[PDB]
RNA sequence: GAAAAGCCAGUGGCGCGAAGCUACCGUGUGCCGGAUUAUGACUGAACGCCUCUAAGUCAGAAUCCAAGCUAGCAUGCGACG
């Protein structure tokens, strides 16, 4: 019903965005983004020559009209992470058994043993984009790398649903892998 | 006639009895991918913040659909002699 909702960012002048019809390409310092927002049913422009990104619902209502912003928000979630890049930290939090994680293959997955005292061992593989590390100036982390902000927070989204404690008291037993600073550095 | 060999008693009766069938009374074997629910979540709005949801995604089960197993006159079809 209602005639206009536009949003617009500003796009920075190290970072190139080609946007073709809704297929989104982000290029940086740091590698390349790309996403489908072809469902969005909005309008994507780029103006000043690639820097101000300008998108449209005509006529949307207030459904549409808070689609915007998220695309808005995740165009600003690729400029920062092909700038600058996202860096979770995730902390062990163990309370008897210290639970012991080694890499799998050049920092692409994460393999937990001894969580709970059981002897299943965990097995994680990091997604596409994403690479882990094991923390050296902290006492238990692992922190993840990576461009982009979905495969980072999925990956440490895996590690953390794979060690929760199972039959007990989730209120006492709190042994388990937790995300700290969360932040993009 | 008798020994020998039998035969009659609807299978005369008993001991054993291969073969064939057979028994959890004996033996051998029984199944691999993906979608997903309940739920937990990711990015992210509306609502400068928050938010698993609105758009988009994830993990997920004696579930589901295949894979496998059985029939395949479905008056179906292919290669060839
Ligand atoms: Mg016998």
């Amino acid at each position: 019903k209602t005639i206009l909702a536009s949003e617009t960012m500003e796009i920075p002048e190290e970072v190139t965005v080609k946007v073709s019809a809704k297929m989104i390409s982000v290029t940086g310092p740091r590698g390349t983004l790309t996403r489908n927002f072809k469902h969005l049913n909005l309008d994507f422009q780029l103006q000043e020559g690639g820097r101000k990104l300008k998108v449209d619902a005509w006529f949307g209502t207030r459904k549409t009209m808070a689609a915007i912003r998220t695309a808005i928000s995740h165009v600003q979630n690729l400029i920062t992470g092909v700038t600058k890049g996202f860096r979770y930290k995730m902390r062990f939090v163990y309370a008897h058994f210290p639970i012991n994680a080694s890499i799998t293959a050049a920092n692409r997955g994460i393999e937990i043993r001894n969580f709970l005292g059981e002897k299943k061992v965990r097995k994680v593989d990091m997604l596409d984009g994403v690479t882990i590390l094991r923390s050296e100036k902290v006492k238990d982390e692992i922190v993840l790398d990576g461009n982009d902000i979905e495969l980072v927070s999925r990956s440490a989204a895996l590690i953390n649903q794979k060690c929760h404690v199972k039959n007990k008291d989730i209120r006492k037993f709190l042994d388990g892998i937790y995300v700290s600073d969360k932040g993009a550095i």
